[PDB]
């Protein structure tokens, strides 16, 4: 049937049950779309932006330009920028709601508290805010300042990019003129440029894409992740259970799924109440348990420990459909991507109830809607707990047969730059010395999603991670590719012996895995804080560091914006499968050949793990040779 | 080319463009027709993630995309993502206008405060502080409107309470479509269109309605009122249109786009004697400034013709033939439409392309002058200088001019104040002429132009003729308004082409049967007319004998006004068909089920007679329900 499924045997076992129930799934839907693939759109030489279209680029038949007059390069780059507007919008949405959450928490209208006060005061100092009074007043000040960072216009200088970016990179950006405004104004200008007969210059549209990436990282991601640190704590390494074997059908299981962790931690807090556990027990279940899915669950497992209520991480987005096939989910609380639009019939067949906690998430089949609100989240949480208890009693218990796979995997989560400092001994210099000694050739930022385009689920990512660590290359993993690596067993101590000589030796001496789970794609900025550190200790530019960035199985634009950032950051950025720009030769030449003389980085292609690893190692060794190491 | 224009001048200049073996929109349309994608034409395509691209095809088994979305959600999501761009353009213009007003209040621009009466009346309607001198009040109004731009979800708006009718506001409350600021709304909509987020076409259509609402009451009304306060409220006056206004012996600077600040600065600087002496020293008779598309339309709404400013050239499909005249020296571009292939044409005909905005970029532009209110005085001068050299070294003596002879008269500058003055200071006379059957109803023709459903401006002009013959008044905005001005439907001569009652009313009031109200950005301005008639009757806007048509729409600045008209509860005609016709449930919601939700509905068709007949049938249905 489906030609490509997954590398995880649990996901395969559950896809087989999905297919046995004759329910549609992504794997089964891939091939019918393969039958009628459009090479125009796949090469990026098609457009749909105006009524004179739809236009295709075909010079051998006489259609050199669109009806407007744009060429293939401008077409591809403009479409890319247009959809990257969406990723910037998602990150800015997350950041704004995080700042609102911190503001409403500092004034006592949330079930949340200010956990990391050290980080709050350090941010207040570095951003030159007023530190007088209570910590909550400083939290309100930081909320307002980061909202202002969101709101910055084209003519107002920002402070986050001055604090969290190295000197030479800021020099490169100011000499390129790609110093961005606030992410709001930046995405506004990008979308306004993508309109018909506005911006049709592929160089200019790529410049605006780099501007949008910088806007996203320094105006949204860093601030939101540091505010989440202040709220729920800075992550420290701890052991965690992943893969779908963590499910138990005898419990009222609630799964939160999205990107923002507020609903999930509110559910954990409300489930710690004895009254709700007594409700779960009086309903006929053992107790009430909460599970974390994709990036929301990743955020939560970065900072929270495994107990009787919180049981771990389910997987990546391609695991959501088979997860419902377990027949063990009572509530799937959804706040952002991914919430696949055909989840209705699947939850109806397996006895699950779908609840959306966001005004962004809507699709056919949802049972309840509880738009997020910091002053309401507590109540929201409770309502979800009252929904599951009802669902469990009326739909799943004694009616749905569970099919929970046996695969449970150990994974070390919660790695942060502070955790790197702590494991090294408070200083980054030992990492410097093991990099200069040749034991660790370099570090790779694997900020990745997952997709069925360039192979089965997580094949490219996991096999490329193995190939990378085999060549003494450390990996900082974020995104759904990080979920893939945690499930595949590469994020625990047993994985030490899957690394090459130097990397395995150093990781055994430090008692850390060769793949450090830094969390989500939102942590890309956080990962930059590592590279910036490596750039500040050496007084060398980021483009000269033996570092690399890879998204071996990207899907939508939350990773394309991180790739555009890494390009503006001046890094070798591998992206697979091919973004739809290959029908534009000039843009391809700019992205893969010209940019190293503009920003410093370039775009790498390919889905072969061995060859991608070889090219990454070759770039790292070039950087080493020019560093004298 | 199988399709060109109904205007003789543009056909002649297309002939010259074809003589020079140069590419143009008319010629580029046909090669695209041989290989049209029916999928994208019907809106059953998607390119949002790497598991794609996907197409909806139930026969071969592709009922859903790899994500799981259906055709309805796919089409509506692509429509919402596209209209994000139009919302962004409107928000960009509004924010630049607010910054321009505030910087003018501090004495950093060549501008001033022309309409202080409107400044203070709007300050009082918004309950602002009237204290101090007009500069302070202007600063306060700018800050308030900027706050409107940044408004989020728990901050109720004040523009929508002041400028919207009662029953429409109650309907928007019970529907839950009361929008935030346009910035937050466009960001929320763009985030909803990401893969595996919002895949319900009903939710996406509700978000499109919210987007249009946040665009009209969060940007358009305020930006046009601010531009009025800066450059005076427009009043009806004579204007020359079509490309016959060009004279090759002068140094011609044409401002083209949407935002008119660069145009006003250019006019002001060109009126200076030193710049006219610079023009004369180059061998030219004098120095003239011309308006093009929507920026031109703003200026011609507010400015009369004189020795310097000459009027409007045409609409967007007239840009390439305009360069073909061989008379342009500088084409200053501030926004859309700026065709991305103007380089070779400007090289052939000796014109210099200048971009006065960081949004406009394409190969061949010779100078970039990103607009800043505190620099617009030095930009204009530079432009003028760039013209002088470009006159001496490129055009004068080498380029053969081919200026067409067609010139038309148009009465421009029709505003709600203009209607109120022409009616004697009250809305009751219009109520009487409508209730008596003289004017069956009014129609807002807010439109672009395109080659999709016919030659340039064919459907627009013919539909306007049929409407005015059916005793239906027309308020025209956008490039359709330019088409009507060039065709000669906005002067008194057009009264002979109106029906009996409409011609009687127009002869009594001395107005044309088509009122040139400005740009698509003036849709909200037109929304103030309907609202007024809704408040005098105490009826909802869905009960009024009004309608809205975009018979040759092109991009999303028109589709967002159509989404507003839908949320406004109006019969909204749009042609050609937007890419949704492959989504049966979405077409059902837009064309059939929306009357029970908002009151309005989408109408389709490019046959002028049938479209006018359906519009008149809707107006007569409303009339019968009103008892008139
Ligand atoms: S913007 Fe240009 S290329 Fe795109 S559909 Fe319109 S005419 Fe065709
Ligand atoms: S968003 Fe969905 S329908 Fe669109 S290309 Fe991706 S998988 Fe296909
Ligand atoms: S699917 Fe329409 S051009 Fe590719
Ligand atoms: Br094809
Ligand atoms: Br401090
Ligand atoms: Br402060
Ligand atoms: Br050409
Ligand atoms: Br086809
Ligand atoms: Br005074
Ligand atoms: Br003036
Ligand atoms: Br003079
Ligand atoms: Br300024
Ligand atoms: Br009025
Ligand atoms: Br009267
Ligand atoms: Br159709
Ligand atoms: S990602
Ligand atoms: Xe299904
Ligand atoms: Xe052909
Ligand atoms: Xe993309
Ligand atoms: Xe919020
Ligand atoms: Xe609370
Ligand atoms: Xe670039
Ligand atoms: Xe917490
Ligand atoms: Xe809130
Ligand atoms: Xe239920
Ligand atoms: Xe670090
Ligand atoms: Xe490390
Ligand atoms: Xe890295
Ligand atoms: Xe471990
Ligand atoms: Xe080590
Ligand atoms: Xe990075
Ligand atoms: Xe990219
Ligand atoms: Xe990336
Ligand atoms: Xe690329
Ligand atoms: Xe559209
Ligand atoms: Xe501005
Ligand atoms: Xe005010
Ligand atoms: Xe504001
Ligand atoms: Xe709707
Ligand atoms: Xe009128
Ligand atoms: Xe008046
Ligand atoms: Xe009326
Ligand atoms: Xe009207
Ligand atoms: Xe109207
Ligand atoms: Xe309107
Ligand atoms: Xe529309
Ligand atoms: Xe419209
Ligand atoms: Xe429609």
């Amino acid at each position: 049937m489906a030609t490509k499924t997954s590398i995880h045997p649990s996901v395969n076992e559950l896809y087989q049950r999905l297919a046995e129930d004759q329910l549609s799934n992504c794997f089964d839907r891939f091939d019918p779309q393969e039958k009628i693939r459009c090479n125009y759109c796949e090469l990026g030489v098609s457009c749909q932006l105006c009524s004179n279209g739809p236009c295709r680029i075909n010079e051998k038949v006489g259609a050199t330009l669109g009806v407007c007059g744009i060429n293939a390069d401008g077409m591809a780059m403009r479409y890319m920028l247009l959809r990257n507007v969406m990723g910037t919008s998602t990150y800015t949405y997350h950041a704004y709601e995080a700042y609102k959450t911190l503001k409403m928490t500092a004034l006592g209208n949330t079930p949340f508290t200010i956990t990391d006060k050290d980080k709050l005061y350090q941010m207040a100092k570095d951003l030159e805010l007023n530190t007088e009074g209570k910590p909550e007043d400083v939290a309100v000040r930081l909320s307002d300042f980061l909202i202002w960072e969101l709101y910055r216009d084209y003519d107002e200088p920002g402070k986050m990019i001055e604090v969290y970016a190295p000197l030479k990179r800021k020099e490169v950006w100011r000499k390129l003129g790609i110093y961005p405004a606030g992410p709001l104004h930046e995405l506004k200008d990008a979308a306004a440029s993508c309109l018909t007969n506005v911006d049709g210059d592929y160089v200019s549209l790529a410049t605006k894409g780099l501007r949008l990436g910088l806007s996203c990282i320094y105006g949204a991601q860093i601030g939101l992740e540091l505010v989440q640190d202040i709220l729920f704590g800075t992550g420290m390494p701890h052991e965690m259970d992943v893969d779908l074997g963590i499910f138990d059908a005898d419990y009222i299981n609630i799964v939160f799924n999205g990107h923002e962790p507020f609903v999930g931690v509110a559910l954990i807090l409300a489930a710690k109440e004895a009254v709700n556990q007594d409700k779960a027990k009086a309903a006929g279940a053992k107790s009430l348990r909460i599970y974390g899915s994709i990036e929301s669950g990743q955020e939560v497992v970065q900072r929270f420990q495994k107990d009787e209520v919180f049981r771990g991480l389910t997987g990546n987005w391609l695991t959501i459909e088979p997860m419902l096939a377990t027949g063990a989910v009572d509530v799937l609380a959804m706040d952002m991507n991914c919430s696949p639009p055909n989840l209705g019939p699947l939850a109806e067949k397996y006895g699950a109830t779908l609840v959306s906690v966001s005004r962004l998430v809507r699709f056919p089949g949802i049972h309840h809607f509880l738009d997020y609100k910091p002053s309401e989240v507590r109540e929201i949480a409770q309502k979800i707990i009252d929904i599951a208890v009802d669902s469990f009693k009326n739909k799943r218990h004694g009616k749905i047969t569970p099919k929970i796979p046996a695969n449970i995997q150990k994974a070390i989560t919660g790695f942060t730059p502070e955790a790197i400092l702590k494991a090294l001994g408070g200083s980054i210099n030992p990492l410097i010395e093991v990099i200069k000694a040749g034991k660790i050739k370099g570090a790779v930022g694997l900020i990745n999603c997952t997709t069925l385009k360039n192979g089965p689920q997580d094949y490219v990512t996991v096999n490329l991670a193995k190939e990378l660590i085999k060549r003494d290359i450390l990996i900082l993993s974020g995104g759904c590719g990080n979920h893939a690596l945690e499930v595949a067993g590469l994020c625990n101590l047993d994985a030490i012996n899957l690394a090459g000589p130097g990397l395995s030796e150093v990781c055994r001496n430090l008692n850390i895995p060769p793949v450090l789970s830094f969390g989500t794609c939102t942590d890309t900025g956080r990962i930059s804080l590592v590279v910036t550190a490596l750039a500040n200790a050496l007084n060398v530019d980021t483009a000269d560091l033996p570092v690399a960035v890879t998204a071996p199985m990207y899907m939508e634009q939350k990773a394309t914006i991180d790739a555009l950032f890494a390009l503006a950051y001046g890094l070798y950025t591998h992206v697979a499968p091919d973004p739809p720009v290959m029908g534009a030769p000039n843009l391809v030449k700019l992205l893969t050949r010209d940019l190293p003389s503009i920003t410093g980085g370039r775009i790498a292609v390919g889905s072969d793990p061995v060859k991608v690893a070889d090219d990454i190692l070759a770039h790292i060794n070039d950087r080493r040779a020019k560093l004298g190491i």
